[PDB]
């Protein structure tokens, strides 16, 4: 049981000797796409790279490049778009790839601005009456509404395909209260957040995948994803105990590198797992 694994690596220490075998063990795929010269301002990072057999594609004949990975967890039956903070260059593309994709609802784990530094552009309107046009993708933004609270916001998009008329319901979370240094101290207010994404039907099967991103797509966006498998499985297996975070995460690593970014993510996800397990057992 993983809850007297915690205690073990917490007491002797050993978060950075676990992290660093995650870091050996992990897969390593070739990313030739993301390298392209012509690509070079689609990345936020240049040492975060989506891999080629993983990437998303825009339909676009021109150029079919974004910085997002389709992580597929085949046991669980959830999928993920993990992807960067939209730069202002790529605000249309990440608006074509939501529509492409079929996503519901997109989850956003930092603060436009953090440590002083732009983390992300402003991708989404601040009022009903300003909507926004995306010329190079031919899509309409519409903010509905929005549902402030302590921890997080909820926004009611609404994202129209100039093309044709459709129009959709998007659904925006974004998590404000990550620090800009380290984890939270408790895991509650992110469980809260996990559980308001998955009552909104964001994660369910019906939709195209739920898009996450941080500033890079690995770290707090890894966090998010690897509680929200780990807890699904805890429910579906005969035995739950079974469940091996540091497995699950090394099969999420095949599909987008560096996820989990630093041992400190890597102790705050067994203990949000740990935690939510109560509300689940
Ligand atoms: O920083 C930018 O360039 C930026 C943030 S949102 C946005 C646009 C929305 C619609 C058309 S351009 N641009
Ligand atoms: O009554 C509502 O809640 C309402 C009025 S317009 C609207 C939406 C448009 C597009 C997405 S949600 N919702």
């Amino acid at each position: 049981e993983m809850e007297k694994e915690f205690e073990q690596i917490d007491k002797s220490g050993s978060w950075a000797a676990i992290y660093q075998d995650i870091r050996h063990e992990a897969s390593d795929f070739p990313s030739r796409v993301a390298k392209l010269p012509k690509n070079k301002n689609r990345n936020r990072y240049r040492d975060v790279s989506p891999f080629d057999h993983s990437r998303i594609k825009l339909h676009q004949e021109d150029n079919d490049y974004i910085n997002a990975s389709l992580i597929k967890m085949e046991e669980a039956q959830r999928s993920y778009i993990l992807t960067q903070g939209p730069l202002p260059n790529t605000v249309g593309h990440f608006w074509e790839m939501v529509w492409e994709q079929k996503s519901r609802g997109v989850v956003m784990l930092n603060r436009v601005m953090e440590k002083g530094s732009l983390k992300c552009a402003q991708y989404w309107p601040q009022k009903e009456e300003k909507e926004m046009i995306f010329e190079d993708t031919n899509l309409k933004l519409t903010l509905i509404s929005e549902d402030i609270k302590s921890y997080y916001t909820v926004r009611q998009l609404e994202l129209e395909n100039l093309t044709t008329q459709e129009t959709r319901e998007i659904l925006h979370f974004h998590y404000t209260t990550w620090p800009d240094f380290g984890v939270p101290e408790s895991p509650a207010s992110f469980l809260n957040f996990l559980f308001k994404v998955r009552e909104s039907g964001s994660l369910s099967p019906e939709h195209g995948p739920v898009v996450v991103h941080c500033s890079a797509g690995i770290g707090r966006s890894g966090t998010f994803c690897l509680a929200d498998t780990c807890l699904l499985l805890m429910d579906k297996r005969k035995d739950p105990s079974s469940v091996d975070i540091k497995k699950v995460l090394l099969e999420m690593r095949k599909f987008r590198m560096g996820l989990i970014q630093t041992a400190d993510q890597l102790r705050f996800s067994y203990l949000a797992v740990i935690e939510g397990a109560k509300f689940i057992m």
